[PDB]
């Protein structure tokens, strides 16, 4: 035809790939065959109406925008196999007939201009809109020009302009990051399917708007973080439909008369490198990260990064030479390092099970085990560190004046209500710990390492800011760091100064200035780790064996805790720099994905969960141990015995761990005032520092998390370096 039915055909190659199919390929087979059962379902069971209500009883409730989008995805799924040679479908007239009737059908009395938004904005603007391109795209030598215009303009309708979604609504939004780049899956793409020329270069111009670092509000920062819906962490989920949609729409964009310039994407492999690589842990793409979509049974961990991963892929074979090879190095390496989650479960089009099938046979493309890394993303009050040695990660998941706590709309979420209060994540041998249903089975009151009221909450609730900005993360090295909350809860009846003190192969928590002004108790969760019943944990408390019970038990003048498995790399050992009085209980937790997110199933799931808390029945109380994952129980018992006296203070203004071993002290003032440390040194101002002895000089991490800025040596420590 012409060029825009040309660049149609290379989309229709990245969204399906019919031209790569392979019969003799396995997983190729396998989507393969999950289309054809995909198609049959919906041929067999759509409404051979005298013109019903509905298509699909399924999705009856026009009146839910989801049932809009859900339809036309049908279609697009038999588009897809009538294009396939393969396929019992190829060019089957009664499935071309059924594709064509079905638009006309929804094009008559559901989606046309002449309606309005009910319900999601999403679904109709961007969910049924692409799909609909697909659909048309996929099967333009079966479609009209004027019919492929005919079931278009309902698109231009509803999104006209390539800058703002919701336009049709009386409050419409700027589109930026995630959304911004589905404006090009829909109208770069319908301008092709209209030919209109306009629509593409607009489009395409508004796009480039992604490629810009902010230094506030939506988008990418320059540290790493990705804000999204005002002031949500969101790498992990928006940032995803980031990367994934424009890795797919890239190819298409560069072959049209609007190319973007080569050096406006070069901020893409800034957001690989310091936004998404950080994030993923033996693949894994870290919860914190993902917003709401941890309430989706669908998108655990495992799976939601191989949307981040494929993108990446897609940009390392358009790329060259050493950023292509290391890039394609990358994604091998941590395919290959996750022995939990099958990378081809989520590989949807022929070319990226090709791509991926290449990259792993390839002996040319490098897998080594990644190294060390620390990064504090302290534009979204976040923290992500990597030991290599060991094999372990550790997620500090926090909130601030400057960001959401939790993300709870659209349904989705509704017991997220801690998941950002000093919680932390700690990845190691099981993989699977946060995935196999973690999230509809956690107990939402006691989210770990988060301080709390037993207080009961509302699923309706929504997310809130943190009244104090003194909250972030000081940066020595790749394996050293410190961290602060200035913690209240969210009906201001607790607070604590809660800091954290990452020392290369452990983490210190400390928590002081504890108080209670409400009628609930408080306490502090240490631990709620997901137990696997192939791999049972023998529980020692002060080295002696402990029969853990459902009921909980408490154990008072406690120096330590192990959790010993079969396997090092999944032990977990807790000393206490004085000894505390903890409750401990081992319980099967019930629940369903429903409870958490509407649109969710409500089957029952059930899992195994170790808790570990510490009650806080005073004002001025407080909290400390280490956390020490990996090492054996001999092993733990030499530790502790070099950390008896790594804690150098715990109270209401000052708060500092020491690692003796390696020289390296944390340390937080929440005041001005001068503090001698280890009769060594003294820092002198309010904020947070992660200091190293090089011999006799001194290398100084500062960060003020209020002003977010450093400053000079010696105005805060002295004792110039």
């Amino acid at each position: 035809k012409d060029t825009y039915t040309d660049r149609l055909d290379d989309w229709n190659g990245i969204i399906a790939g019919n031209q790569y199919y392979d019969s003799k390929n396995d997983q190729m087979a396998k989507l393969n065959q999950e289309l054809e059962g995909k198609v049959a379902d919906s041929l067999s069971s759509i409404s051979s109406q005298a013109d019903r209500i509905y298509l699909w009883e399924k999705f009856s409730n026009y009146k839910t925008s989801a049932n809009l989008t859900a339809t036309y995805r049908k279609l697009e799924e038999m588009a897809k196999q009538v294009t396939n040679p393969s396929s019992r479908y190829y060019q089957d007239e009664t499935v071309v007939r059924t594709v064509r009737d079905s638009m006309e059908w929804m094009h008559k009395h559901v989606y046309n201009s002449e309606k309005s938004i009910v319900g999601n904005w999403w679904d109709y603007e961007i969910g049924t809109p692409r799909a609909i391109n697909n659909t048309l795209s996929l099967m333009k030598e079966y479609f009209s020009d004027e019919e492929i215009k005919k079931y278009t303009d309902v698109i231009e309708k509803f999104v006209p302009d390539p800058e703002h979604f919701r336009k049709t609504t009386d409050n419409p939004f700027k589109a930026l990051g995630g959304n911004l780049v589905d404006m090009g899956r829909v109208k770069v793409i319908a301008g092709l399917l209209r030919k209109d020329d306009q629509e593409i270069s607009s489009t395409i111009r508004s796009i480039e708007q992604v490629f810009k670092l902010v230094d506030q509000g939506e988008g990418f920062y320059q540290d790493g973080s990705y804000i999204d819906h005002t002031n949500v962490a969101y790498t992990g989920a928006y940032g995803n439909v980031l990367i994934d949609g424009l890795s797919q729409l890239l190819p298409v964009i560069q072959k049209t008369k609007n190319p973007i310039d080569k050096d406006k994407m070069q901020t893409m492999y800034h957001w690989i490198d310091k936004s998404f690589a950080p994030l993923l842990v033996n693949g894994e793409l870290m919860d914190m990260s993902r917003g709401r979509s941890i309430s989706r049974a669908n998108s655990e961990g495992h799976v939601a990064a191989v949307e981040v991963l494929r993108g990446i892929h897609r940009i390392a074979d358009m790329s060259e030479g050493e950023t292509k090879q290391r890039l394609q190095s990358l994604v091998k390496t941590i395919v290959q390092s996750d022995s939990y989650y099958d990378v081809f479960k989520n590989l949807k089009t022929y070319k990226d099970i090709s791509l991926m099938q290449s990259l792993l046979s390839d002996a040319g493309v490098a897998s080594v085990p990644r190294t060390s890394y620390l990064s504090a993303f302290n534009k979204m009050d976040k923290t992500a560190m990597y030991n290599a040695e060991k094999g372990f990660g550790f997620g500090l998941s926090l909130f601030s004046s400057r960001t959401l706590n939790y993300e709870h709309m659209n349904k989705e979420n509704k017991r997220g209500w801690y998941t950002s209060d000093g919680m932390f994540y700690l990845y190691n041998g099981d993989l699977s710990h946060y995935s196999d249903g973690y999230w509809p089975t956690v107990n939402p009151y006691k989210m770990p390492g988060t301080t709390e009221t037993d207080a009961k909450r509302a699923d309706s609730d929504t997310g809130k800011v943190l009244p104090s900005a003194f909250v972030g993360t000081s940066k020595l090295d790749d394996a050293n760091a410190t961290a602060t909350m200035d913690f209240t809860n969210w009906n201001q009846t607790l607070t604590a100064h809660k800091s954290w003190f990452m020392l290369k192969d452990k983490i210190a928590f400390l928590g002081s200035n504890i108080q209670n002004t409400s009628t609930d108790t408080a306490a502090t969760t240490i631990d709620q780790r997901k137990l696997e019943s192939s791999n049972p944990y023998k529980v020692y408390v002060n080295d002696k064996e402990a029969s853990l019970t459902e009921q909980e038990k408490d154990y008072p003048e406690t120096q330590s805790v192990f959790l010993e498995s079969s396997d090092s790399k999944k032990n977990i050992g807790y000393f206490f720099f004085k000894k505390s009085s903890i409750s401990m209980s081992k319980a099967l937790q019930k629940g369903a994905w429903k409870d958490i997110n509407e649109g969710q199933s409500d089957k029952e799931v059930e899992n195994e969960f170790l808790t570990i808390s510490q009650a806080h029945k005073q004002n001025g109380d407080s909290y400390g141990y280490m956390l020490i994952p990996n090492v054996d129980r001999a092993t733990f018992n030499q530790m502790i015995k070099e950390l008896e006296s790594s804690l150098i203070e715990n109270n209401e203004t000052l708060q500092s761990v020491y690692d003796a071993k390696q020289g390296v002290w944390g340390i937080v003032k929440y005041d001005d005032s001068v503090s001698t440390i280890s009769n060594q040194f003294q820092v002198l101002k309010r904020g947070v520092y992660t200091i190293r002895k090089e011999g006799d000089e001194y290398k100084i991490a500062y960060y003020n998390p209020e002003t977010q800025e450093s400053a000079p040596d010696q105005e805060v420590f002295k004792k110039q370096h």
